[PDB]
């Protein structure tokens, strides 16, 4: 029984936009939960936020989490942008809504409930679970069944 909740995530997309999917591994309580779903029209960035959202949202109490991902988009969001965006009412310098604001807000709310330690791995030097996430993400992208409702070529 691990003392820290462990989460691994990855997202894939075949176009911009294109069919895509995500893979997330969660080690909580005594289980290993695997989440994966494919969406008909989406982006790689949206899938990599979705992966994180789905796993965090599975936790029903406040926890100590270690989240591992090679996603540069999540990393940049987390370490360079989120703080600025909150201060600015989730707007860009030109006063428009941030792209993927729907997912960033959704993720932020899930993050707000836990104590998080981020582990930014390099693509070629992940753990076995990061590789399995990639495989899941790719597999779901080829068999899309959901609609990515917050997607817009727009804002």
């Amino acid at each position: 029984m691990l003392k820290q909740v462990e989460i691994f995530t990855d997202g894939s997309c075949l176009g911009n936009p294109g069919p895509g999917g995500y893979g997330a591994i969660l080690r909580y309580r005594g289980r290993e939960k695997t989440f994966s779903a494919g969406y008909t029209r989406t982006t790689n960035n949206r899938m990599q936020l979705m992966a994180a959202i789905v796993a965090l949202e599975a936790l029903k109490e406040h926890c100590e989490v270690i989240l591992s991902t090679d996603s540069q988009y999540v990393r940049q969001g987390i370490t360079q942008w989120i703080h600025n965006w909150k201060k600015r009412g989730w707007k860009t310098a030109d006063k428009k809504p941030v792209k993927n604001v729907d997912l960033w807000q959704r993720l932020d709310a899930a993050l707000g409930q836990h104590q998080i330690k981020w582990e930014w791995v390099k693509g070629h030097a992940g753990h076995p679970e990061n590789e399995r996430c990639d495989e899941l993400a790719r597999a779901a992208a080829m068999n899309p069944t959901l609609e990515d409702t917050g997607y817009q070529v727009e804002v």
